[PDB]
Order: C-alpha cells, then sequence, then structure tokens
C-alpha cells in the first residue's frame, strides 16, 4: 500500500534494488526529522523478550533492531526463546520506524544512536551489556557500541555481529541484490509502508558513510554457512566479514534462514562465547 | 494523498524544489513504461475547446499540455474562450498522466504518440502549436519531431514564457514559487503517479535535444517578475533565440495565463493573421 512499495517491487523485478535504495535514501531527506535525542518522537523502551536465571554482574543481551522495512518487534522472537533461563534479552527499537502520524527520522546516525543508548542504559542498570544485531542490525550494533563508549562512557562487554557485510566487503550484497530484495518481500507479515521504506533508505545511507571509530568491545562474528544465491568461486569468499573478531562461529542456513530456521544455533554460539568471555 | 506529494510539499517549504524534481525523475525509472508510440496505454485524441467560424486552409491551434502534476484538462480553458469564433483550438494530452498510465520511455516516444493523434484530428488544416512554460518547451520539441519524423512541420509555434536550457536561471531562482504555484493551483491532491510523470518529463527537457524547428515562432513574455530579482542580474524574462515576433503581456509567469489570458489570445490572433 503506497507508491514506494510498488516502485520497490518493480526495481527488484528489474534487478535494480541497489539503485532503488539510493532513491529511498534521497527521498528520505524530505521526511520530518528529529535533531536531538530528546526530540525523538518514539518511546525507545526496550522490550524484555527472555529472562535469565533468577540466581549480579552477569551480562544482558540487547538485540539491536535492523533496518529492514518489513521488521519490527517480531524480529528477535525466535532467537530470544533460546535465551530463556540463560540470559536476559532486551530488544531495542530503531528510531524512525514507529507509529502513533508516523515517526520522525533521525537527522544523523549519532542522533538515533544516542536515543537508543539512553534507553539501553536506563533499562540495563548496572548489568554489563552485550549488543547483538543481524545484517543491517549488525552494522548498527557496532556503531551503537562505539557511541556508547565514546559519548556515554559505557562500552559494552561485547558485540555479536550476525552476518555483517561491512563497507569493504560488498560484492555478495551487489551480486545477491535481487535475492536480498526478494527476501524482504518474502518476509512481509504486512505490506511495507512507504514511511518504513524511507526509514530503511535513510539508515542504509547512514551506514554507507564515513564511520571512523572502532569499538574496543570484543566481537563474536556469526556467519551463515549457505550462500544466499549463485556465486562464482573466483570472486573470492562470499561469507560475512568483520575485521579482527574475537571469535568466529559458523551456523547452518543462509543470510536469511540462519535466523529464520536456525536461530537455536545462533543462540548456542552466543551462549558458549559469553561463558568464555566472562570466566 | 500519497507519500510523494507529502515529500514534495516539504521540499517546497525547504526551498529544495529542484532537488526533489531530481528524486521524482530517478523514481520514475521504476514505473511501467511504453517504448513505442503504438504501445501508449492512453487515447490521446485532442479535445476541441473552441470553434472557429464556419466560413479554408486556416490554421488550427493545438494546445500542448505542460508537465504540471496538478494540470491536465483544465490547462487551456480560460485561454480557449478567447478563440471562440476565431480559431479551432484543440488540446492534446501529455502521455503518462492518464491503473495509471504508462510513462514514455523517452521524449521522442511521447512526441510520436502526440504527433499521430494531432495529424488525424487536424486533417488538412495547418497546425500552430501552443504551449506555456514546460509546455512551451514541449511545443517546440513536438514541432521538430513533426518536421523531422512525420514530414509535417507545423505552420507556427507559440511559446508562452519559455525558459529553455542556457536561459533558466530566473525560473531556477524562483523554483519555490513554482512549487507553491503547483500546490495553490491544485483542484485535487496531486497524485504520486503524476508527480513521477512531471519529474520524468522535466528530466527529458533538460537533456540534449536533436535540433531546431524551421517553423516561425511567436514568443509571448510575462511583463512582471515572479519573485525577487536584482537589477544587476540582467533580464529575468523568458527567452527564445530570434523569434519571428515577440509579444509582451501583463502578468507574471502564472498570471499571464491566470488573469491575462485574453492578452495572450490577442497576441496570438494578430500573429496568425500576419503569418497567413
Ligand atoms: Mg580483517
Amino acid at each position: 500500500a503506497g507508491m514506494f512499495r510498488a516502485l520497490f517491487r518493480q526495481a527488484v523485478e528489474d534487478d535494480r534494488y541497489g539503485e532503488f535504495l539510493d532513491v529511498l535514501a534521497e527521498a528520505s531527506a524530505f521526511r520530518p526529522q528529529f535533531a536531538s535525542p530528546e526530540a525523538c518522537s518514539e518511546r525507545l523502551d526496550p522490550v524484555l523478550l527472555a529472562g535469565g536465571p533468577t540466581d549480579e554482574g552477569r551480562a544482558v543481551l540487547v538485540g539491536c533492531t535492523g533496518t529492514a522495512a518489513n521488521g519490527g518487534p517480531h524480529e528477535f522472537l525466535r532467537l530470544s526463546t533460546s535465551f530463556q533461563e540463560e540470559r536476559d534479552f532486551l530488544a531495542v527499537p530503531l528510531p524512525g520506524y514507529g507509529t502513533g502520524g508516523t515517526a520522525l527520522l533521525p537527522a544523523d546516525l549519532d542522533t538515533a544512536l544516542d536515543a537508543q543508548a539512553r534507553a539501553i542504559l536506563r533499562a540495563a542498570g548496572d548489568a554489563p551489556v552485550v549488543l547483538l544485531g543481524h545484517s543491517g542490525g549488525a552494522l548498527l550494533a557496532h556503531e551503537l557500541a562505539f557511541r556508547l563508549e565514546r559519548a556515554h562512557g559505557a562500552p559494552p562487554a561485547g558485540i555479536v555481529l550476525v552476518d555483517p557485510y561491512p563497507p569493504g566487503h560488498q560484492e555478495p550484497i551487489e551480486v545477491w541484490s535481487r535475492q536480498l530484495g526478494e527476501g524482504l518481500f518474502a518476509g512481509e507479515l504486512e505490506p511495507m509502508s512507504d514511511a518504513r521504506l524511507l526509514a530503511m533508505g535513510r539508515y542504509a545511507r547512514f551506514l554507507a558513510g564515513p564511520r571512523p571509530g572502532r569499538s574496543s568491545a570484543p566481537v563474536l562474528l556469526v556467519r551463515a554457512s549457505e550462500p544466499l544465491g549463485d556465486w562464482q568461486e573466483e570472486r573470492g569468499d562470499w561469507r560475512a566479514h568483520w575485521d579482527l573478531p574475537h571469535t568466529v562461529a559458523d551456523v547452518p542456513g543462509d543470510h536469511f534462514t540462519m535466523m529464520r530456521d536456525h536461530a537455536p544455533a545462533v543462540a548456542e554460539a552466543v551462549l558458549s562465547w559469553l561463558d568464555a568471555i566472562e570466566g
């Protein structure tokens, strides 16, 4: 429902997903914005999706909602059940995706990250925080971790990056753009709104831009084991990448199904790693 | 109504009309298109808005609809009343504004569709094309295509306040007023489909074009500036190279047609007598 979704469908159909994302990013500049963390139009209160054993000092997991226009509060439901009786799991909304008209978009990424940081610190109290994100969410998890450290004096205890494709490793994203766009339509529980598509464009552009800082927190890189689509071997490795991770785990599934069908394997890798970094 | 209209309204508020027009052009790439004149999804039969005397080889006027997303059927109504009893006046639709109409793949495809419709409506009568603003640029482009590709140069072209490439600084400086004019001129909410059409044509008209029509030109110029302009900046007026005749009429870019259409009609009528 809306012209942007119709255009997006056609762009994917015509194998021009990348080009269409640029248009979304450009158009998003004309959406009403918030320029300061306080001026955020949404309540960014994290939702507690799983509870750890009743039995202090233990790290809590914070799921950083990704940029997908078809996303929202359902994103971490399958994964989070695997944390029940193991770790608290808080899901934090991404500013710009809410309804109430529609949500204001952040003027810049740091503004959104500051809004999230304030909500997370409030909710987590004294517990160490481990940030977790998938795809776009993984890139956002790292960016938030750096902002927490540099602007809030509160570096996370760890970052879990599930299938990140950072700016230096974009070939699989380019080669699989059609499959990525199709995965977005396939994942719709309802038609992606024009407002949420514009949000997705705005964040994609944010995450392409100059982001100098590197978080001091240790990284768990979780990688899909199956290619999302056809890939010519001489291009190199299609797998997700992070520079200098603390630990690398491989799990079953592709970019999408690793979370859709194999979320227990992702949780298992996280739980093993958390135990290893804590004691 | 739609998200594009909402965004455009904000763009105009922020004085970024030009940037938004570029967004619309880029987005129009992802609308279904027609790639051959035959494949045009709409009937472009011109509409007769004014009737000349019964009384002959007298030229008929063909109004070339402009790109405004708020425009369409009403564009030439006020003007056309002044041709009643003087000249046949036909309005030709612009392809892509008509389930919504397929957009032309390129300008020549749209021009060919319009040419065909005009030639069958006009019969043996000579044709004088008339357009305002973007429509004036379109009138000239159609005239060239008629001559090049249809063996049928028009008898004349009337260009009402044209701002062609190389001479667009004033209309660019005044882009906020253009955008405000579109919202002020609304009879219904500008559809997202028509906004995309408007962007696509704006982009067509900024691109390199094949040549100049040999048809004589009447240049009709507004006498009052649409916005602020420093004297030392030079002439803000509409421009065409070496027109056959120039007429200056009261009003600005908009009001020359809004509340001085009789003056435009009078200039045209005088000119048609002279060239005939
Ligand atoms: Mg490396």
